């Protein structure tokens, strides 16, 4: 019947888990602000198990196959040949991770027949194009809150890691070296740095608690202030536009969602604003910044930094120049996706199939696009 | 005359840097708690400089000549025939710094005729032997909080590192893969783990400062308690004992100086009270753990991870086990030399030689041994 198409990312070469780290996940009671966590039915997984690969299904195949449905899971998801794009025809449901992100182009949600819920596992939906999804009343839902901690800490990791000079540190320990002064003659503390962050949101929000206690200056933007009471216990200083911002930024990091407002908002001309020997770190999107504008300005020393796990097309080409450019701390897109994020983001996932069947009300804060128009956290873009 | 005799590291391969990366370090106004930053009468270098290679000379040179004393500096340090040995015969004062340090093994102390100062340009002073010091009445100073803030931070961006799998991630994106699922089958959050110190000084109180907004529980040891107020500002856990403190922690940070009761305080035995899956950062130095140990741990699964920045001997051996194990984060000895930290203990360096020359005592935060007997922080162990 209702046919639910999952894509997900490849088990790893050395094949599925029979053994983690650790023998539990810590216990998360609620969100800061107070969403709460993920309500599913039931889970049928062990908190702390891989299930954001094909042989871990998210934990969903026992309950979907109970109600009748089919369950399709595949990590083939490029190409006009692939299976996503076979098996899209029909698919009442898409399920995809914007880490491996099955990429719902105008073109292929023209093919989908089907297809009535664009579900995200993670946050985040620009993989699905909104314009055809509001067009055709498609439904488009996101697990809030579920990663948003979890990218707040690789943003705190990549800041220290670019001012500290980690990566080319670290390299030199593996390679048999020592080289003192080869690490440091590009090492800096942290300590005093002007930060300033791009959202001041889930993500953003999180980062600046978090960089608070290292005695470093705040800075952010976005289009509604804060109130002034968050602002006064972190001590934060506000700008109206991005660009007022930048050239008191020893740092930058970016947390806000892609839509075309923001997209290519780090662009070789607003990059000229930044001061010499920036650092941007960018949990973000891949496409907030021009990827060759970022090349450019590591080449000529406008930046001393970039860090990120986003990058776009997401399944990043070989060649993509980000990965070997001089200080580079970039990671493939795992943020999100951490063995305790993925707890979280499969029962929400699960919750949601739960509310979407049963007629029940996706949570609001889950909403992105419904009944032909942006709902819930949507309409906040 | 004087003769002064300064160990410093290699200037980088490529050459003493002409360009820094930035164009001046932020202001520190005094250290945490209120110890002020070092007090010469004067520098002779710009802040952000390279003040601890051999060309950097800590500033040090113009100052010493013009009061009428040799200055020796050499990198050539490890054996009997190296320039460092062969001019220890009469140096009056011997300055080296733990990232490249000048061993004053208790044989080479009995060769050093006119030793009188042992000037540690950095924090701890364990590359000194401490008894022969005592016995001989050579005074024993080290930059007391130069760059605990510095260590403080790389000790955060490495359990960071550690836990949510780094190093591993980013050697998938050099290398021209994405392979989530083989990146986080080793990564998780930190939101909500128990992390313990041993040792609260200027860098363990730093650190727990830190880790308060993760979100995180906070438990710590060492001899003497903290003040309650304090711990209740941190929400900080009190152990009397280490042993008492590692089943409880997810993490397990060292920040204690080497002395005989804390060297080999990880070791097969007290390794058996770790969780599995268990991660330490040593920032401290490398002694404080039994080499071996940590690998053996390692390959059993006892340890998820290990990283630090300090190891034994110093310069480690291109074969040092800790440089290729899995799970490993090390960078070489650079949290304390990063080009901020530099600028505050060649201050401090040159504070103490004009407090040493000019007969003006040097401070009892800074004094490790002197005249006979442990002295001021030295005092303190
Ligand atoms: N694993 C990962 O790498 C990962 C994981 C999760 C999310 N993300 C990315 O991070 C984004 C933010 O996540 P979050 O949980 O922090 O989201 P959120 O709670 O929706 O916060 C988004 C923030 O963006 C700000 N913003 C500023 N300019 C904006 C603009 N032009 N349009 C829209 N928002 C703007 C918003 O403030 P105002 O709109 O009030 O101005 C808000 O503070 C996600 O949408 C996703 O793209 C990445
Ligand atoms: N990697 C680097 O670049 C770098 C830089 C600076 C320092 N370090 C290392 O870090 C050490 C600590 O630095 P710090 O600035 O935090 O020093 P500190 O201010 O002297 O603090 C040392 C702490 O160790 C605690 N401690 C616990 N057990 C101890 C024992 N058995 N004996 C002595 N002290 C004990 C002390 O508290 P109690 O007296 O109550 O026990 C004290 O809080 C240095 O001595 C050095 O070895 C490394």
């Amino acid at each position: 019947s209702a046919k639910i198409l999952c894509v997900l990312y490849d088990d790893p070469v050395d094949g599925y888990p029979k053994t983690y780290a650790r023998d539990d996940l810590p216990k998360i009671d609620h969100y800061p602000g107070g969403q709460t966590l993920p309500t599913p039915k039931a889970i049928d997984f062990t908190p702390g198990a891989l299930l954001g690969s094909v042989s871990g299904e998210l934990g969903l195949r026992k309950y979907l196959e109970a109600n009748g449905h089919t369950f399709v899971v595949t990590s083939d998801k490029d190409g006009p040949d692939s299976v996503f794009e076979r098996e899209l025809v029909d698919a009442d449901v898409v399920i995809s991770q914007p880490f491996w992100p099955a990429y719902l182009t105008p073109e292929r949600i023209a093919k989908a027949k089907n297809l009535k819920l664009a579900l995200t596992a993670g946050i985040g939906s620009d993989h699905v194009d909104l314009q055809s999804a509001i067009d055709r009343g498609i439904t488009v839902a996101e697990v809030t809150y579920c990663n948003s901690i979890s990218v707040a800490e690789h943003v705190v990791m990549m800041i220290l890691g670019l001012v500290r000079n980690y990566i080319p540190s670290h390299d030199w320990a593996r390679k048999g070296g020592w080289n003192i002064a080869d690490c440091v003659e590009h090492s800096y503390d942290l300590e005093g740095m002007t930060v300033g962050s791009v959202g001041a949101g889930r993500i953003g929000l999180a980062v600046l608690r978090r960089l608070a206690p290292f005695d470093v200056k705040l800075h952010y933007t976005q289009r509604h202030r804060l109130p002034e009471a968050v602002e006064k216990e972190l001590g934060l200083v506000w700008h109206d536009t991005r660009e007022d911002m930048y050239p008191h930024c020893d740092v930058v990091t970016l947390n806000v969602p892609l839509h075309p407002e923001t997209e290519h908002m780090i662009n070789d001309e607003t990059l000229k604003l930044f001061k010499r020997g920036a650092y941007i770190v960018n949990t973000a999107r891949g496409k907030l910044a021009d990827r060759d504008a970022i090349v450019r300005a590591i080449e000529s020393g406008q930046l001393a930094g970039y860090a990120g796990d986003v990058w776009f097309p997401q399944p990043a080409p070989k060649d993509h120049p980000w990965r070997t450019m001089k200080w580079e701390g970039m990671t493939p897109h795992i943020s999100g996706t951490s063995l305790s994020a993925q707890a979280r983001y499969a029962a929400g996932t699960r919750e949601i199939l739960e509310c979407f069947f049963e007629g029940r009300p996706i949570r609001d804060e889950y909403l992105i696009v419904q009944g032909g128009a942006l709902a819930g956290t949507g309409a906040k873009v």
